[PDB]
């Protein structure tokens, strides 16, 4: 494993060492998006979580097609607002429902180190 907490103050600093490969040793869902929302990268712990195959999910856009549940004002709009404002750091639970048992989990979003891009964390609650 990869030992890092969630929701720890310097998250950001610390996964901007990982590859795909280190990402997938989280204990926790990892996904980081660009300033569109699309994919960059999707760790295994997300799949795991949502059903999805990482692989296949990577290029597409999250907000629109692989995952519109989070498609609404108390998601897609705080990260809207974050990455227009080029900052962003948030925290909230949240259901995700789309082609699967619906799933509580607890979610953090914070912008990355690197320029545009932006990250959504996710574990289980
Ligand atoms: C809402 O969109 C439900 C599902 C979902 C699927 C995959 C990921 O990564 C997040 C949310």
């Amino acid at each position: 494993m990869e030992h890092v907490a969630f929701g720890s103050e310097d998250i950001e600093n610390t996964l901007a060492k990982m590859d795909d490969g280190q990402l997938d040793g989280l204990a926790f869902g990892a996904i980081q998006l660009d300033g569109d929302g699309n994919i960059l990268q999707y760790n295994a712990a997300e799949g795991d979580i949502t059903g999805r195959d990482p692989k296949q999910v990577i290029g597409k856009n999250f907000f629109k097609d692989v995952a519109p549940c989070t498609d609404s004002p108390e998601f897609y709009g705080k990260f809207k607002e974050g990455v227009a404002s080029g900052n962003l750091n948030t925290m909230f639970e949240y259901t995700f429902d789309y082609q699967m048992t619906p799933t509580k989990v607890k979610v953090h979003m914070k912008k990355a180190l690197s320029g545009d891009s932006y990250w959504v964390f996710v574990k289980r609650v």
